[PDB]
């Protein structure tokens, strides 16, 4: 017997937010880096990690030129960045919503190793999640993000890891959809190792199928859900070389065999690629001559901001130039969303 | 680790046959009625059930006018009809392939009641299936058909019935794809009872999701598979009345939430409807303003041939008129495949 | 391929602790009541809820006579009670271990309603659980407790609720076994409603089978795990009446069809029964003439302490008499563990 | 909601037959060899395979001395042997029931390779099984046998093979229990290869857990079911050497972690061992100092009859001596059932 999880108005908000995020030509900037990863990135660039530098760097990211207004539909933030204010006086969620963007927040509490596996981990962060999503919904967060990690090994991914990560993602998305927050499932598959297109494509199919079975099990309103997969790409130690067209064909085959078409949009990871390779691959994916009945766009953390961070270097007066650099990649990625990119 | 079930040439035959079957404007005639059901139908029309009458009736179905040549892409036969010859001397598979059609065969051995359930049955017919499909492949059968039955009850469909029927369908489709025969999965849901659009749509989602999970489990090459679902329609004792647009919206929602887009085509059942209601509903489904990234066509057993059987009546000299009647429905259903039908 | 979750020494501690807890004639006192439930219980008895009254009441429970030393193998505490000290100066974990008992702690963070179900809830409390169990292991907690809730309804328990609760229990038990803490799974089935012995026995089989499948999936060392089920008992509004022998037969049938015999012991709930009915039923269960290859004992929260709380009334000078009352039930329950109870 | 598969009288026959089969000190002779395997065995001994030689050899097996009357509780036959008569005039089922034995029949139709796996096969034989079991029940068969095969490889047994074989075994046992025939599940794991005690024990746990989950899913009355597992033994190419006590400890650990204690008895395979090694191992298993709450006995096809077949050689006049040889092993195996064997 059916007791509906959602009223039709709840489905209306989830569908409208998911359509406004993944709108044609728009993408996702992921400024959600925690203090450890951003500490590594500020230590590489050669500055001290303080709250002021992090706030100023996200100022450099967020208040860039109005040319990125038809580029970014939504920005993912850390928890701390929701309660930081810009030097103009405006809080960063209002900064995001003022230029048409949507506020999100990365909500997981890290990765926990699973017993008995070969280095396989699950994700943490389920306690207090309804109250926290209610609080973030009061502060203007309209979508969320959760990151599960899987690695390709000798006999990994085992069935235990895929089942547990799929069940956790479905539980998370149910809780987020209860509170009027569009969830984004991110089934990340680690690119480390040496494996061809074929095996990585294979485990991509198994992982995405288990995810969508668990989503059907937990009554998830799939019209208000976004998918964040990685491009099927060979391992870093894999010796074989492939054109970008084969990678695009393999991605659209791995999606067209799994993703049911009510899922509103597909946002890709960069996954340790270069700044240009991700845009080239996404432009290839948007040019693949099969029938792709959803939005195909980008959600790039490092691939948007890495070289702009390099051109910043920790000095304020370089800012505009660094900001200009960021805009460049954004504009390129916008073309990568519509297939009209050419390098 | 991946050991591929299919060579790329095997995928090439399966994809080419599935594309030739479900080709735009073409549909499936199901003349696969067994001796009991066709015995009931000949007893209703008032003639004796012999081999000669069955052969002559399928002669009346199969050698109709050449106007049905851009109508039927494929015909489903009983096992016996593959070894019957027409009075011209040509065997019925050659009759089918001569006018552009593709030979199929219904291969299941009936329904067996499941213990402990409330009148829920599974399907039979797995033994010797590889040899039988090899034999039918030698005789010109290029696709198959398997029919599982589920009924909507108080606490039915239980999880046991859906799991067992999905596993049996996947096992069947693996065996058929091994031998170069395109399988057609038919997840029939019984329209008996009293239930709204909502509950029947709900159990349609659960059943189709479990089916596609089991197909992903058994490495089924989904580009060479056809789907045969029923239209989500209220029960026969249900008191509420619905327009055909609501039924079309519910069907395309129940498909767009489940069917991955590599599945080549969707052929509907008639499911106890009238001869005109099925064509009206299919014309509505082909006019629904959502994105349907596959072929939507008909596979009508009774809805093609019932009134033509009525105009036959068991007398040979009425034949042409009866045949003319059949052509009428076929032409209508062809328009129901392309959305340009108007009654 | 097998990467063992546990070293053999880890299996040795888990087995030794589980054997010391469930030792023949010993049981579990559950003083783990949170502030809301104990607030309701102090408000019923007519005293104000303060930290001093809670500490003093658990003083009344814990420092009772030495006759309960061969009665209680282990005590379950709230988190707060681990950091309260007795008026002698000794902390309550040392109080427990001084008279032969083992310290436990209830670790879940409550129940969260599942979307789309009919009032079905999951359990919360997975974040930070490895660090918290390491901290409690430093403070002397050797076992844990987690409480999932399921209710018998019209079409409930659904498959979603049982699957999610089983996966959460297995994840919890893996985390606890990683840190050297013996987990106790508690699959509680709510006794509310009107349902016979038959349906409650049925859903007990389904729930326990799904739990043990998920435990086999997560590589749980079942020799170091305790099971906390409820006795299969009809609903509160059920009109049919049953002898205690039928309830004992149904419990031992529902366990002997599911529990694999390496699971070290089975501790029952009281589940809203009377103070005497639970002891009578447990004495019947220990007299059932089938082969029960494990320890069958009690884990009684209310059924040990309710009437002793009544004889306390919130006044200190009644203490000993109230404590004497507690000892009475404990002694009775000890006989209920060995089948030699007679009321 | 519960609709009981079995009336209590049906449970009474299943329990009584299962108790009479596995009765203390009794075992199972498996004369169920099909024409191919027995053709290989008659070709090794150097005689022509005819119906007369097969009938005469099973005469040599079945009408041995009355000292085997407290040895064999039941005999498994091929289908053909049920309709062969002895030279006295009595049919072989009456021969079996006259000396206290129970007639069984091997009912599967062989093994079929699964697509996409690495040499993994499922089992066949489900069609017409209710009618065939009704027919064998009329002829005096009171139990059955079904044999699924799994091999230990690099990345095998995969989850697909274990799931499919468990579902097929449960479906088979439901059908057999519907007709009043006690099923015997045989989850055979192939001993070929090189693998330690540890990995074979591991996959034994996974396989048996999946089997019992599928049996709980299909409402199987486990008091009327027998289990036929193999002893966990290293591979034929494995270099490490183990005492028989370690093999006995590993078997009783692999059973005590999985088998719920209502399953009436456990009958072992010989599995390519010597004639003496199987009896030594079973005597060790019956001497393992853990709590084994079921009957542990033998079901030996080759290990009972191989050397007796050797002492036959295809000549009639050696018969008695050959028969005497058979009795020897039987008597030894009877002691192997009670732990009082000493070689």
């Amino acid at each position: 017997h059916s007791h509906p999880a959602l009223t039709p108005e709840q489905k209306k908000e989830l569908s409208d937010i998911a359509h406004r995020i993944v709108a044609p030509g728009k993408g996702i900037l992921a400024a959600d880096e925690s203090t450890g990863s951003i500490a590594k990135r500020l230590q590489s660039i050669g500055t001290e990690n303080t709250e002021e530098n992090r706030r100023f760097y996200r100022q450099l990211l967020l208040t860039a030129d109005d040319r990125v207004n038809p580029c970014i539909g939504g920005v993912i933030l850390f928890h701390e960045t929701l309660y930081q204010k810009a030097d103009d006086g405006r809080p960063f969620p209002q900064v995001i919503k003022s230029k048409g963007g949507v506020v999100g927040i990365k909500v997981d509490k890290g990765v926990v190793p699973l017993a008995g596996t070969n280095g396989e981990t699950t994700t943490q962060g389920l306690d207090g999640l309804s109250e926290r999503c209610a609080q973030y919904k009061k502060d203007g967060a309209d979508f969320a993000k959760w990151r599960c990690v899987l690695k390709i090994g000798e006999h990994t991914p085992s069935a235990l890891a895929i089942m547990e990560n799929a069940n956790v993602l479905a539980r998370y998305a149910s809780i987020c959809q209860q509170n009027g927050i569009v969830p984004i499932v991110e089934p990340e598959i680690l690119p480390d190792g040496d494996h061809d297109l074929k095996r990585c494509q294979y485990v991509t199919e198994k992982v995405l199928a288990a995810v969508y079975k668990a989503l059907s099990d937990h009554h998830i309103y799939l019209e208000g859900t976004l998918l964040k997969p990685n491009m099927v790409t060979p391992g870093h130690a894999c010796t074989q070389k492939y054109s970008h067209e084969e990678i695009a064909m393999a991605t659209v085959t791995a999606l067209r065999r799994t993703v049911p078409p009510a899922v509103t949009g597909v946002t890709f990871l960069s996954g340790g690629q270069s700044e240009e390779e991700a845009s080239i691959n996404l432009n290839a994916i948007n040019k693949c001559p099969l029938l792709k009945p959803w939005a195909l766009t980008f959600s790039y953390g490092r691939a948007l901001q890495a070289s702009a961070l390099k051109a910043w270097g920790g000095k304020k007066e370089n800012l505009k130039a660094a900001q200009e650099e960021y805009v460049k990649r954004a504009l390129a990625n916008s073309l990568a969303c519509q297939g009209k990119y050419t390098p």
